């Protein structure tokens, strides 16, 4: 064939990003997991040549095998080719030469939005007290960011308020592509792995057919608008992830309203939960409907 898809994980990684590993300086674990650790660290000279500023590094164990590697490697080209944006957590650099490599991002000082809605949730307000505004929009910010990667043919496969950060300013920043994929050949990603799984925030075609799509996004979107309006409270309450589970939602059943969400974002809930794919919203509506309820606010 004459005409392709360019895979943006086949492509050189382009040296720009290159930055020397004896410029970090690592300071407290942010995250951490069996495949390796992301930290806190302090980049000397990295955006101007005299001053030190604050950052995230994402690195593996040791004995971390090339499964793990390239991922990592496929990672930083992928966050290369989507570029920057104001509501992901954007790739600064990158230290691959000789060591391990290191993936060198924006650092996030509220850290995640799940963790803060519930230290915020007692003094809610339906001084700086967590308001209506806030969650509406965070949820505007979470929907132009997603809909930024749909629009780079990107799928992100575990949208959760765990995975979205804060930052000064009140911005919202999607976080952790480890999982991230360009789908542009095929319109969907097939799921032969075996890890863990985010089973509460998954489309049932994901859960039942492994398979990934713009729609099970959207899908996970909506169970992050749950999570958002109940100020952090886990999704399916009382219903451990069992065969009674997997029954309900295949024949149907949803999670009510959040006492604080608004009726039209209930309304985007329920669509983005829709069991035929075909039938949710896109980001790019999504982001147009919550545009018109700030309006109209
Ligand atoms: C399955 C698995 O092994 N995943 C691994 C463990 C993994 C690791 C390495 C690897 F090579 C492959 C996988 C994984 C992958 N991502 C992550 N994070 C996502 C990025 N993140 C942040 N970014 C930017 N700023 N920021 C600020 C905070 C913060 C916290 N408190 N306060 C006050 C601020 C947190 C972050 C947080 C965690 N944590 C572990």
């Amino acid at each position: 064939n004459n005409y392709s898809y360019i895979d943006p994980t086949q492509l050189p990684y382009d040296h720009k990003w290159e930055f020397p590993r004896n410029r970090l300086s690592f300071g407290k674990t942010l995250g951490a997991g069996a495949f390796g650790k992301v930290v806190e660290a302090t980049a000397q000279g990295l955006i101007k040549s005299d001053a030190a500023m604050t950052v995230a590094v994402k690195m593996l164990k040791p004995s971390a095998h090339s499964t793990e590697r390239e991922a990592l490697m496929s990672e930083l080209k992928v966050l290369s080719y989507l570029g920057n944006h104001e509501n992901i957590v954007n790739l600064l650099g990158a230290c691959t030469h000789g060591g391990p490599t290191l993936v060198i991002t924006e650092y996030c000082c509220y850290g995640d939005l799940l963790n803060f809605l519930r230290r915020k949730r007692d003094e809610f307000v339906p001084k700086d007290f967590l308001t209506l505004e806030h969650l509406l929009s965070f949820s505007y910010q979470v929907a132009k960011g997603m809909a930024f990667l749909a629009s780079k043919n990107c799928i992100h496969r575990d949208l959760a308020a765990r995975n979205i950060l804060l930052t000064h300013g009140n911005i919202t920043k999607i976080c952790d592509f480890g999982l991230a994929r360009d789908i542009k050949n095929d319109s969907n990603y097939v799921d032969k792995g075996n890890a863990r799984l985010p089973v509460k925030w998954m489309a049932p075609e994901s859960i039942f057919n492994s398979v990934y799509t713009f729609e099970s996004d959207v899908w996970s979107y909506g169970i992050f608008l749950w999570e958002l309006f109940s100020l952090g409270s886990s999704p399916y309450p009382g219903m451990p992830v069992d065969s009674k589970f997997y029954k309900m939602i295949k024949e149907g059943f949803r999670m009510s309203s959040p006492e604080y969400a608004p009726a039209e974002m209930y309304d985007i809930m329920k669509t983005c939960w829709d069991a035929d794919p075909d039938k949710r919203p896109t980001f790019k509506q999504i982001v147009q409907d919550i545009e018109k309820q700030i309006s109209e606010s």
